[PDB]
């Protein structure tokens, strides 16, 4: 039921807007206040927080969500520390955006339930979308 | 026969080439970098080394003959817009382009791109969709 | 009344503004840089500070009302193409743009520029013409 | 009668092509061989030379021309040394492309007969071209 | 008994030379051949390998060692993937050089037995060395 | 009283300051950056903001009065060598310096550094020692 | 009798201090106010001015000096425009610091009475100073 | 015989080599750049290509045998200080060095340079002297 998105970049921010459009409630979070404001109107709650800090993770209630998506970008360290922590809180489903090959490999062994690769995944989508031309 | 062609064998471009191959489709794969072209020899019917911004090289490829041509050039807005510009000249039925940002999208719309892809954002909506399906479709 | 507008008050843009003033024509002068706008206050009917790439700022200027609009933005192909892109949307009767190179020229042709200026090259032909006149016209 | 162009950049190169199209003979010169080749077909003679070197200027015969245009670009020093030398050879008309304000001022006091400013000059041309709309 | 050092930088390379001087046998490994050669004379065996690749880790016999030190530097991703893999092979003691705060935190939760911080640790050493002045 | 002074509150410098405090020793902590000086106010008897390369600022600090002065300046070989150069002038009984590389070490030896620290390498030998102790001392 | 120094860099500034030490009066000038202040105590008069501007050159009285040294540095254009102007005012002796080979060549043809090359000239000085070891 | 050696054949270094030759003195000219070494073959008894910062290369040159050695390395304070550091080790009777700035001067004083040259400033005093002579000596 619950949906929480950590990291409001193009990928993460986009999934927050879609959840909203599809009439779903979503907790949006990011360390950058500016980022949090840009999506405040699309989320039930938009909170400024460093997903690395366990104390901020608890005062956030993140442990109460069924699905938490980690969409941190360039900061690969924050990304794996964050999923490591969500895994300690036993979040049912934690999906993570993988920055690169090594990142996927660490995430796989860390406890991420689904690893997302925008570029590659969108690529197979377009290939299947190309075939559909004659379906 | 000569239905699909992909220019730019990066993560995105190369991925559409592999998937097409897996689905048993013929695919023309091109890049300016030879190391990229050699990495996709086992997936493309033909994998040629060429500069998509060169009008002559586009003829030596036969591109004017494909129904769909994907411009998957990355961090080079210039090479990307130039290329789709040359493709529209050869009146390609369908030219799809990976956009880098809002600026790039704006020029591609007017320059001839029939479809514009924004991997990050677009994948975001599909992830939202998968999440909704987990609960709504009761999956 | 509202016949000419020049966006980009560099050497080229500012020069067309001054000459127009000298010829007694009304001219709308714009730049994003205030120091540039203040340097042309004595030559333009109105000298406004604005970012030509912003759709809102283009309305707050009234640009949709001019017959000729010159995009004289320099070393910023992006700001330049974006701007002429917004101008064509507002259906400007005549939009003239200073091109930076071959690539820039190619996008401007398809994006809406009615005339494209290449200062260096273009001035070269006129200099050739002046040389021919020195001898041919016996001057 | 004679026309010689020193510096085959966009400005200089362009005036060589126009002279040719208008059926005129022109001596084209530049220090960069590649540049000289790009315009070899448009000039009666295209020669590789450093216009700074007096010896190369004489083995070039530059002193025999009525009009010599100095179209050196960024190398402002070469530009003023070159016009200084052409002035010593008493060339009838020496026209020079001015790089900036100080450059114009030195050229003016050095002996350049006409100082050309592409950007500014093309600017008044466009202003006059704009008026002509109702002429 | 067994000692294996992954990453032959200043830190890792230095521990290999000391083990040798103290008459100990040590397996030295690095992805850069040049690095491996610089320490070939100090180790019983010096092998070129990407510690990220499980296949290279096995053809290396790394699983047979009692102590394996991961001294990768700037490549923080390789560093945590490498310790993650050594942990899967159940190496008795795996000591890791921590690049920064987040890195220590991930390493701590990953299975590193000892986390080393050259700068900080050498710092307390000097403080204790300063006191000893009057001991 | 005025026994230890540490210039440069980076990872290395700040660490010696904290440990000294933990051991109950008085310590003079200095840095040019105020944010660094404020981060160590709870560990140093006195935490002053100063540029160790300035002869005047070194007098306003009283440095000539300490038995041991640690130059823990990092990625600034110049600020580092200059500083130890000024310290040797004031005839400091003991001046210890963190070296950045072989070049830096070579100049520090001749410029007056009584002891030169190479964190990475030096820590490497101690780690080797700990490993030997695990087996040799049967620990 | 009169001495004026234009450009208070290491070279120009140094000649102002020496003239002062040797009990001579000197007019010091530079476009940068900070520069002018750094030598205000060594000159009879220290004035802020752009030596390129003829109006500033006259309100300066520069034309009344017997020796004017142009010590502009990187701004080679200002340097040659400035000597060109001092030459129009017919200054008896104008000495100029040459930035490079082309610069010397233009200066030579412009009217500079003496061209100074710190690096090269100091070089022959040291060679002669080396010989003197056995003189 | 083996009286003078100059390391660094830039404007300054090369100039001392030429003048020495003109005065009929033997001179050992060295540089790391071959194009610089070839430009001074007609002025030096011996013009060798070597890296003055390498202890071995300094022995293969015989430098320990010269009374005067000039370090005329330019925009490389490191190569400059390192070199004079190695020269002082070989106990050179006289080592003269071109300084780049105040910082460089300060390290050279303590590292072994017997004389330090600051071209710009130093030439400034000589120019002042020439000016005084024009009037004072009534020249
Ligand atoms: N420790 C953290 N806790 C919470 N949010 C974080 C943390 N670290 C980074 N973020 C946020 O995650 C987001 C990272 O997405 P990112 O900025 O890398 O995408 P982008 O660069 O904006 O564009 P793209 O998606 O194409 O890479 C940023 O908005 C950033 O503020
Ligand atoms: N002018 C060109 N003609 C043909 N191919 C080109 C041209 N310019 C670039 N390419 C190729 O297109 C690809 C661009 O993708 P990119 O440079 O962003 O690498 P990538 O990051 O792995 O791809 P992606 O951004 O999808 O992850 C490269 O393989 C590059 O060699
Ligand atoms: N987005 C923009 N909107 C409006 N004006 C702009 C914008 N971007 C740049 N300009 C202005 O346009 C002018 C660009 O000309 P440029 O930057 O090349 O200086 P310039 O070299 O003197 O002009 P020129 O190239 O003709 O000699 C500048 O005055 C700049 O401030
Ligand atoms: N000393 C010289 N003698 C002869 N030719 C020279 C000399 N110095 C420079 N040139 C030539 O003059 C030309 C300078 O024009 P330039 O290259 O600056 O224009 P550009 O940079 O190509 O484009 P633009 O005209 O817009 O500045 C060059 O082709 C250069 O090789
Ligand atoms: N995946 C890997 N497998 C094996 N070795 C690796 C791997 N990745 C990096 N290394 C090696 O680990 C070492 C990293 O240490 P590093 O180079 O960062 O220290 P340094 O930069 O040389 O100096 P410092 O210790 O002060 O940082 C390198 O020699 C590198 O080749
Ligand atoms: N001239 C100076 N005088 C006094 N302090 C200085 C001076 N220059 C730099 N410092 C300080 O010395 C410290 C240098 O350490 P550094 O810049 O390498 O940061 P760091 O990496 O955290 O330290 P370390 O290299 O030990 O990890 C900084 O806190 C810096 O502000
Ligand atoms: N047009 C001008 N009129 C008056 N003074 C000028 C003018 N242009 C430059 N200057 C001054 O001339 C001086 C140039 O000397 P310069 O700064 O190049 O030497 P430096 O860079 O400080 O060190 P060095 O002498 O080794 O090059 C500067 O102080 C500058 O402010
Ligand atoms: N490590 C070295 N050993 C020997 N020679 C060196 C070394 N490093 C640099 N050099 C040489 O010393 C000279 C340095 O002078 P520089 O780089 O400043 O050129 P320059 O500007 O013409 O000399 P100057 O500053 O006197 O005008 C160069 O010829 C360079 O090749």
């Amino acid at each position: 039921k619950q949906f929480a998105v950590i990291g409001l970049g193009r990928f993460g921010g986009s999934i927050v807007k879609e959840l909203h459009r599809m009439g779903h409630e979503v907790l949006a979070v990011d360390i950058n206040e500016e980022k949090v404001n840009a999506y405040a109107s699309y989320a039930t709650h938009a909170v400024i927080a460093n997903a690395t800090e366990e104390n901020e993770l608890l005062s956030l209630g993140i442990r109460n969500f069924e699905y938490v998506i980690v969409a941190i970008g360039a900061n690969i360290q924050a990304s794996t520390l964050t999923t490591l922590l969500l895994k300690e809180l036993d979040i049912p489903n934690i999906w993570v955006k993988a920055q690169n090959y090594y990142h996927h490999k660490v995430l796989e062994k860390i406890g991420a339930d689904r690893i997302i690769h925008p570029e590659k995944d969108m690529g197979v989508k377009i290939a299947q979308s190309l075939s559909d031309e004659n379906v």
